[PDB]
């Protein structure tokens, strides 16, 4: 749990591909801004294994911080589903309309893959709040630890818990040798400002 | 298995409100087209047993007709994952990209929530094709049995079995005393010639 659990997540995602790191060969997003990482869970569905330890992860951090749930909602809908049936929990997910039954005063934890600038993770509580239901919480795969994001978080009173993020995923990488001290200090910048480019030559 | 599923199966879609029928007031879809029916399989998301037992459905129809499966596609994705977990199989869903792992060779099923005109299935069909895998066939929860659908997988070479189907459904529903004989033979017409408006005054 914890930090074993975030570097052996971390461990198993640069493994089987679903992050990639590229401090000194910038990804450009679809957005247009460069970095040094991109995160994409779709591919954890390939693997049976490292998938059920991730789902099992994620119905930990729920018994840990949100056991009085009631529904399951995904944004992500693999892993609400996996987590949802660990669990016997009905589940349902949002697009901002609702699939799957979402009644006023049901305690709803929310499943997302990232947390990045924390719009996704806001548009999807919203969605659920405005139906009626009280939202316990997120839990997600990853997550890029970016300020813009925890703000937002902070400001509209939701609670978010990540299997991993992006200190510790830094951490593993540079052990494992994919990575060093000076890739490090770039990846550090960027986390810091993002839309900075100065973090490319850091 | 067989018919006794197909009624068990029918008898749980129509208590949960997963299918709808109203021959007597017809539905509008939102193609335009009059129908006595409207099948929403996503509200079997909300009913953690209904959709195990779906998903155990699904699975052995999987082990009985299409036992060399290496992946599972969904396009559908909470029952493909459900289905996958049960299984150990990798998971892939078809938007036409294809997100997850499908490989050259790879011998797949499709899970589909609903087979209804065969474009839909069709579409998802060729989008694993197009990617060198090996489509065994699909498994769906519930078929109109239009004649459309059945001759656009026919012609395709696809094999595909339900776990029920419209005449089921229609059986169980007047059993249920929910639709009469009279109503019986408007349903009767209508999976004959959808299209056509004659069934309603049938
Ligand atoms: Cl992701
Ligand atoms: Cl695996
Ligand atoms: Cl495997
Ligand atoms: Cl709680
Ligand atoms: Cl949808
Ligand atoms: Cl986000
Ligand atoms: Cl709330
Ligand atoms: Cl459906
Ligand atoms: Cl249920
Ligand atoms: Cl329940
Ligand atoms: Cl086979
Ligand atoms: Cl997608
Ligand atoms: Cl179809
Ligand atoms: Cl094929």
């Amino acid at each position: 749990q914890s930090n074993a659990m975030k570097k052996e997540i971390a461990s198993h995602l640069l493994e089987i591909g679903a992050v990639f790191l590229q401090p000194n060969d910038p990804f450009t997003w679809s957005s247009g801004m460069k970095s040094p990482i991109y995160c994409d869970n779709r591919l954890t569905l390939s693997y049976p294994k490292v998938r059920q330890t991730i789902a099992a992860g994620l119905e930990e951090l729920i018994k840990e911080h949100f056991p009085t749930v009631e529904v399951i909602a995904g944004t992500g809908i693999a892993h609400a589903a996996w987590v949802s049936d660990r669990m016997d929990l009905p589940m349902c997910y949002v697009r901002n309309q609702i699939e799957g039954k979402a009644e006023k005063g049901q305690k709803v934890v929310v499943v997302e893959d990232l947390i990045s600038t924390g719009g996704s993770a806001i548009t999807c509580v919203e969605a659920l709040r405005e139906a009626g239901c009280e939202v316990l919480g997120i839990v997600s795969i990853f997550t890029y630890e970016l300020e813009a994001g925890k703000e937002k978080l902070e400001a509209a009173n939701v609670a978010s818990y990540s299997l991993s993020d992006y200190s510790a995923l830094t951490e593993v990488a540079a052990e494992k040798g994919i990575i060093g001290q000076a890739e490090t200090k770039k990846l550090q910048e960027w986390r810091k400002n993002p839309a900075d480019e100065a973090w490319i030559t850091a």
